[PDB]
């Protein structure tokens, strides 16, 4: 059967965004270490976590995230996304609103490492994607 869990994407949710910031998890997770998402310095924004639960109940599902600066982690989050059972409709979590760095020397390349896990520390999905900040959405 396929898996209990089946995380299906990602979205960077930002208001001010000229384009959809979203990574289908569904597929080759490869591309995306060689792609980047534009975010405009010390804009707003949260993110979205789309996944479903086809049998069993889960509990203690968390969204970890550990980002990354010229190959150091500056920075590691834990969501707690919550226990839920299985449901035909799509699951959406939202990360609390978080504010992008500013100024020169927060600009630049952010690499990071996302997983999606449990209690039982399930590895349901882990994929590793990339951001840009700039002085605007140049």
């Amino acid at each position: 059967n396929v898996p209990n869990v089946v995380v299906t994407g990602l979205t960077l949710v930002c208001s001010s965004a000229p384009g959809p910031l979203e990574l289908d998890l569904t597929g080759d997770l490869e591309s995306f270490k060689k792609q980047s998402f534009v975010l405009k310095e010390g804009v707003e924004y949260r993110i979205k976590i789309s996944f479903r639960v086809n049998r069993e109940i889960v509990s203690g599902m968390k969204y970890i995230q550990h980002t990354y600066r010229a190959g150091v982690a500056i920075d590691a989050t834990d969501y707690m996304v919550g226990s839920y059972g299985p449901r035909a409709e799509e699951y959406e979590f939202l990360t609390p609103v978080e504010e992008a760095p500013k100024g020169m020397l927060a600009r630049g390349s952010y690499s990071i490492k996302s997983r999606f896990t449990d209690d039982d520390k399930t590895d349901h999905l882990s994929w590793e994607w990339n951001l840009t900040i700039k002085k605007d959405w140049k």
